[PDB]
């Protein structure tokens, strides 16, 4: 997250922190998720592709910093990874960018909520909060393009989001944005997700609670002029997503 304020994870319960254990036994962060759930995480298929097998990853709920414990904290097996079969990469973009991160402790059990964990209601179908809705984004990733480290502690910013035309103008994104993707950004470019907030939470308030309306996904440079942060919108995959969750 670049710009924004450093939080806890009771500001955003539903964070789950995504993790892969390696040969020598070395785990390093991979991406950010969201508890829709009790025994589902969603994320972005992007972060999984190229390692796609699921004994590999650990998923962490209740989780404030990146390399140390949280009082609270669960950790999880992934019970079935499930990326979309219609996922693809372009020059700039992700296309269905959507994962599903079936979660079970070794004790077997799933998340049960608590100060530190919750699920996130997710939108009706198609429907979006109107452009200009301020939304907030969560994530261990960069506090620069540039940075080499991932910041030790959770950080959230809010971001608006911007229409479509705006965001389909040539000096923005031009063709490469698509209807099944939100763009958000601030409005003077200053705070914007990163490398590392990949498959984290774009959470805006739609009717009384706070939803699920974007999945971080991808965007050019970090907070720059023009480029807005681009999401996966979830209200176009609710099929899709309780087809796996059913
Ligand atoms: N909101 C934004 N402006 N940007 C991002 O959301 C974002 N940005 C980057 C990135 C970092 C540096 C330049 O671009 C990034 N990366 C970098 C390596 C290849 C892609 C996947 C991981 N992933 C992202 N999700």
């Amino acid at each position: 997250i670049i710009g924004g304020e450093f939080t806890t994870i009771e500001n955003q319960p539903w964070f789950a922190a995504i993790y892969r254990r390696h040969r020598g036994g070395s785990v390093t962060y991979v991406c950010g998720g969201s508890l829709i759930s009790p025994c589902w995480v969603i994320s972005a298929t992007h972060c999984f592709i190229d390692y796609p097998k699921k004994e590999d990853y650990i998923v962490y709920l209740g989780r404030s910093r990146l390399n140390s414990n949280t009082q609270g904290e669960m950790k999880f097996e992934v019970e079935n990874l499930i990326l979309h079969k219609d996922y693809s990469a372009d020059t700039l973009a992700y296309h269905n960018d959507i994962a599903l991160l079936k979660i079970r402790s070794k004790e077997g059990r799933c998340a049960q909520p608590s100060r530190t964990i919750q699920t996130i209601a997710l939108p009706s179908m198609y429907n979006d909060p109107q452009f200009g809705t301020s939304c907030e984004i969560t994530g261990f990733g960069k506090e620069q393009s540039t940075d080499y480290l991932y910041p030790e502690q959770l950080k959230m910013t809010v971001v608006k989001l911007i229409s479509h035309r705006e965001c389909q103008q040539p000096h923005y994104y031009g063709s490469e944005v698509t209807t099944k993707m939100l763009c958000a950004a601030d409005p003077q470019w200053k705070t914007d997700s990163c490398q590392g907030d990949s498959g984290g939470p774009l959470v805006c308030s739609l009717q009384g609670r706070m939803t699920l309306t974007g999945i971080v996904s991808w965007g050019r440079g970090c907070a720059l002029k023009d480029k807005p942060g681009v999401y996966t919108r979830v209200s176009h995959f609710l099929p899709w997503i309780r087809s796996h969750t059913k």
